[PDB]
């Protein structure tokens, strides 16, 4: 392809910081896809988040991991607390996800610096 993004570009998570705990939702660029159950979250205290909840995704086949579960355009993942936070703390966001013309990018990582409610962008 002669116009392809850079993964941080193609997929673009953003953070909503509740008392619930994190709402992730991604921004994804058509023609790309990500990879549902490659997504992580790790925090700084470890372990502040518990199990998290997706959004309905829809099957693919692809020549890199085979048949999968995938995002086009958008996702959401709800992050629960797994136990009281009130304090700051950082959280980094694993996601991976391909091109539809045939390009597997690697990983990305991308950190948050928290502390409290409210919304959270990449910096």
């Amino acid at each position: 392809a002669n116009d392809l993004l850079p993964p941080e570009k193609a997929f673009v998570p953003e953070l909503a910081v509740a008392d619930d705990g994190v709402n992730v939702r991604f921004r994804i660029a058509d023609g790309y896809y990500m990879y549902q159950a490659k997504i992580v979250g790790k925090t700084d205290p470890a372990d502040l988040l518990g199990q998290p909840s997706f959004s309905k995704g829809e099957e693919k086949e692809d020549e890199f991991f085979g048949r999968q579960t995938v995002y086009h355009h958008e996702a959401q993942v709800a992050f629960p607390y797994a136990k009281a936070v009130g304090e700051p703390y950082k959280l980094v966001l694993t996601y991976q996800g391909c091109a539809e013309v045939g390009v597997c990018y690697p990983p990305v990582d991308t950190e948050f610096d928290i502390s409290g409610n409210g919304t959270y962008h990449p910096q």
